[PDB]
């Protein structure tokens, strides 16, 4: 078969189409990068029709020396990913000492990576670290009701943990390390990119005031499960603070009984 | 044909589907099992290619002996279905003393049927009691309005009948029997299986605050289109309350009217 | 081709399958019907392999006599119909004298029409004589946010289609004759079914508070585009009103100049 | 091929059906058109089965001699769009001298171009000006949330532009020259036409209070993900300001420095 129906081909389809169809991916909002092995792409060498195109990386990182990724495209829009993978995803492969890296498939006619690939790299690495080996994406979206919540919670850690938490029972038992919280950055700068990575060592999810979240995952589906899970939380909270706030919600007590049942240990400053 | 082209396999990747379209079902959340004859999968017999694989229950139920049913599995996601039924289903039969089962026929690379499937099970037979039979389907989801009633609306079964009838002018003769409310509970648990069962003696639909609603039927049609008719009626009132609330609304003498009428008897505790 | 490939099955099957996915159509939620002519089925007969059915009306409508009709049935889902329209949909054609209908098409298993066909039928009784036999359709859905304005505006003919006037620019051209309003009444019922052809006399949409809307057309998709018109107005109006309400809005002298404009003469006590 | 199979046939398909999916195109709302050169055309001339009919223009445009368009019909429905293009699109050349225009291909059985293609010219016309060339794409549609936020905010481009560009982090960046807005004006007059192509001059977007929105762009994708974005953030300040408000949000000195970092000049006026 073509390297356009692999597994991770199709599931870049999937995630995108999917994050497309929330209204999470306006424009070209959002990105999304998948750490493979060369033995995921091995097999489809054939597929492979042009001469790899070099892009240095400012900050080196030996960590990912050969390693091989598929990514978004920049300026490249969710919506079209399905009917065009090859216009819009490409597969690149950092280099031996991790300075730059290749380009070996797709972003056809001179495209390139999503501006944001050094930052993902970054988060890679710390995620890495985190997991041992077993996170592979990191995945940034414009998540409407997560967004919206920005404006309207305190834009801190243990405050925004605890109302998603509330949201809906499931969330500690998937995010018990929280969701964390940076102050408004520029994005796309270096500063951006280093504090989410030091972010990423804590949290499986942060968050971006007035933009959007960033997650990571050993898999597509369940790094996209994570981020939906906060978002439906995040979609209940907004209806219930429109209707006026809480009359009851789930109690410190309650999340500290949830935790302990499914073995999780929760964030603990969130539990007041 | 291939067991995957059957009703209740086809059946099983509507309803899954569809309530991931509704965004009842982020992640792995939501259950769905479907109650067989064994007359509807013995024409498959030969599409089973693996060895059955045994799981004991731990509350043993006579009442299902020999039955077999379809189920959703564990840790996977309504929005796969769709791609793969084998994997993200299995068909079951619970042994002759109903003291476990085995697996028959999916839940591939050793997947097991949803943690909840011993609560279905209860609920199953709760439900076969109260309708003499004719039950045989039971379906948790996240429905997005429901849960966020939950958190504005007194958790008191009356209450939130009354408001769910008012909300849309089928719902008292869809769910007479009114919306069973339980209180907050460690999911997973068998207490929070055993008090559902309970008030599935009085309900067709329960809700779980800050969770979710679970609801029962004679077939996956019947049954989504219970928890659609609750979801939608919830939906309405959101949206009433986010306005600042009723200026008017159904009255008692209306919705007893209505009773009359469609021959059905309203909760009287929600007919102030 | 079979009769399933028609234009009219065609057009039955987009337009209950669009209101499914608007959310308007939960469950059984909304009936749907078009007046055909002969020569439109009389193509088709060799698909029609069983003995017409026979149903009487309590009402005769000689102006119906001979009439051929396509409808959707009782207690089947909008979903379904795109899955099988021959269960879902029937063919029908009222007799000489007016007395009842015979089923030529579809409704298999023993299904029957909408309960709602009687008070169709007076509907379209009323629109043939209100249009000289233009209109061609009654739709009926449950249209989510017109629903949910029936709490909180004044249950009145004129503050309604105001409102929805107001809601969107395209209204007052589309709906001049306004949006007619009933007192809530027990569906089903004679009573509803005259009122309903009372007003649409005077109106080609009818509001049922707490429960719908009900609209007339002459064909498919213009009957769509007018509730979905409406509909669209009163997704505004609620975002609008749970804002905090209007700062500004469309004022009676630019609506008159509006109508004027498009040569309509808009329903005068709307216009204060 | 067939011209329906062409990149600008698929691409006004594409478009038209997304819009419909987004919620933005009830009805015959909305309107579409996109200038092409003779060489995408020329291609297909053997599609071409009538003789091009002519439709004199009022106001003559001289810069568009010669030049093709494919456009949307008067009172056709975005939603069709995908099931007969022929039908609902159709390709026009403006004559030597731009007095008028023949119809090339499609808009079947005396179909016309929208009643606003004498306005969608004069706007062409000015972004052609304002961007030298580059711009192709005139897309007018009924976004929702940006229609909402007509009746609540100061309708006033500074006041809007400051609001949309603080609802999403990229909206600066995407629209530097902020959101035209007009005041409410009869749609289809000289007047509405001309004062839109005016503000064509400093604008890429213009609002139509209580009605819709007008965007230009050099390419449909672009065009399209330009409304996009603004009504994102519409969707997104709809939420806060029903939940009562902004307790916290992008400052005047955090969109300068966003400005400054991706190269941008924003609206001065708008930065306070
Ligand atoms: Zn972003
Ligand atoms: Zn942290
Ligand atoms: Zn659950
Ligand atoms: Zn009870
Ligand atoms: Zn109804
Ligand atoms: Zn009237
Ligand atoms: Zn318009
Ligand atoms: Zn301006």
């Amino acid at each position: 078969q073509n390297i356009t129906q692999s597994w991770f081909v199709q599931g870049m389809i999937k995630a995108t189409t999917d994050a497309w169809l929330k209204g999470w991916d306006e424009r070209n909002g959002g990105n999304l990068t998948l750490r493979l092995d060369d033995a995921d792409i091995a097999p489809y060498h054939d597929n492979f029709h042009q001469q790899p195109r070099y892009i240095p990386l400012s900050q080196p990182m030996p960590l990912l020396a050969n390693t091989p990724f598929i990514v978004t495209g920049s300026g490249k829009f969710f919506r079209n990913v399905q009917l065009d993978p090859a216009a819009n995803l490409g597969i690149v492969k950092v280099d031996s000492d991790g300075a730059g890296y290749h380009i070996l498939w797709g972003l056809t006619n001179e495209a390139v990576p999503t501006s944001s690939l050094p930052a993902h790299f970054l988060s890679h690495c710390e995620r890495i670290k985190a997991t041992n080996g077993k996170d592979r994406v990191i995945m940034h979206c414009h998540a409407t009701n997560l967004i919206a919540l920005t404006y309207v919670l305190e834009n801190d850690t243990a405050v925004f943990t605890r109302q998603l938490w509330e949201g809906s029972t499931e969330c500690l038992v998937v995010f018990p390390d929280g969701v964390g919280i940076l102050p408004w950055m520029v994005p796309g700068t270096d500063a951006i990119g280093q504090a989410t990575a030091q972010e990423m060592q804590k949290h499986s999810l942060v968050l971006w005031p007035f933009h959007g979240v960033f997650g990571s995952g050993p898999t597509l589906d369940e790094t996209f499960g994570l981020i939906d899970t906060a978002e439906k939380s995040a979609q209940v909270l907004v209806k219930v603070y429109s209707m006026g706030g809480m009359g009851q919600t789930i109690s410190a007590a309650e999340l500290i009984a949830l935790g302990k049942r499914f073995g999780v240990t929760p964030l603990a400053s969130a539990l007041a």
